[PDB]
């Protein structure tokens, strides 16, 4: 390994910490927005803690991309199209859509940071286990989503059919993102298909969760 | 006596329910106004501001929860006034949220000053706790330096929050009047009366200040 070796491989980091960083802050954004049209009073915390949350990685990654001399806005750039095209394409219709968005996209990320853990530097996995979702705090979300299908019989089909738009909407920009501006492969051609394993594993472990709420 | 206190830990519940939901609803709305960000760094500039909301709210609701209070049954009785007000200032651009939030937060911090001297230790440390301002004013002052067509709308923009809080202040003493007690009920409505008008003229001379009619 060289020097340029190590200081390209510190540059694909970046570009990791950068599509994370972006994540999070879009997800405060919309998380935070939909929280308002919450049905109960009681459950109008539930989405804006979440919220903050969100922000507090994003402020986390953020400060490590600094310190890594990087310019956090600059390393973001690139999957602020990827980001804002997704959540674009899962407007959700009620505050239920909002919290079944907040628990699929907080389940898949955590299993992709638990996966891409293992290739990276124990610098950056310390990082990365820091902003990883507890057991504890998805399971509020679950527990919420189940509470709701528990009451509605109408709403399992509606949000079966949204855990299905939402997988297919972030595996078309997962990618997208590896087509349009890879560093994955470098840290995981040939590499992106390494890449794909991954990528189905996450949809994977989505499809067992989807059944566990009793969806198809 | 026991009952004294009773009825004074009442009021101390309405004005931390008030507080709460005010804050839970400054946390959504500020949060909001980022289609209007210019740039991406701007992004984190009322995200940060509506954190801080978050945080007091959560402070707030952990007292309540401590004297044995739901919060959201202290909320309730504030939940129609402070979403009207916020339903009647929607900011359109970046300055207007800008704007909103500064006078929201000057505004409050003068309220927290006014009363803090009549509330028990445990309730003014809680208000202590809830005490930026510049980072906000700084961005105003400096964009009004250099957008000069800014002062008049800016100027209507800050008469409206003014006229649309001061409309639920008065509807709030008739609907569920809690704060002449903390600080005969005449002499009481006097002094709501002459804490509110003081609360004005603190913000039309934020407002000189800022350069605006």
């Amino acid at each position: 390994t060289s020097p340029a070796d190590t200081a390209r491989y510190n540059r694909f980091v970046a570009d990791l910490f950068g599509m994370m960083a972006y994540g999070e802050l879009s997800a405060f954004e919309r998380f935070s927005a939909d929280a308002r049209y919450s049905p109960t009073l009681h459950d109008r915390a539930v989405l804006g803690r979440i919220a903050v949350v969100e922000f507090r990685h994003y402020e986390l990654v953020s400060a490590r991309l600094e310190a890594m001399g990087i310019d956090a806005e600059d390393a973001m750039l690139p999957f602020q199209a990827a980001v804002d095209y997704f959540h674009s394409r899962t407007r959700p219709a009620d505050w239920y859509e909002s919290l079944m968005k907040a628990y699929v996209i907080d389940t898949v990320s955590a299993d992709f940071y638990r996966a891409i853990s293992r290739y990276v530097d124990a610098g950056t996995r310390d990082v990365i286990e820091q902003i990883q979702a507890s057991d504890e705090t998805t399971e509020v979300l679950r527990e919420r989503l189940r509470s709701a299908l528990a009451d509605d019989p109408r709403l399992a089909s509606r949000l079966a059919l949204w855990g299905r738009r939402l997988l297919g909407e972030a595996l078309t920009q997962a990618q997208r993102v590896s087509y349009e501006h890879a560093f994955l492969g470098s840290l995981i051609a040939a590499a992106k298909e390494l890449v794909s394993g991954l990528i189905a594993g996450l949809a994977e472990k989505h499809s067992k969760r989807m059944t566990q709420l009793g969806l198809t």
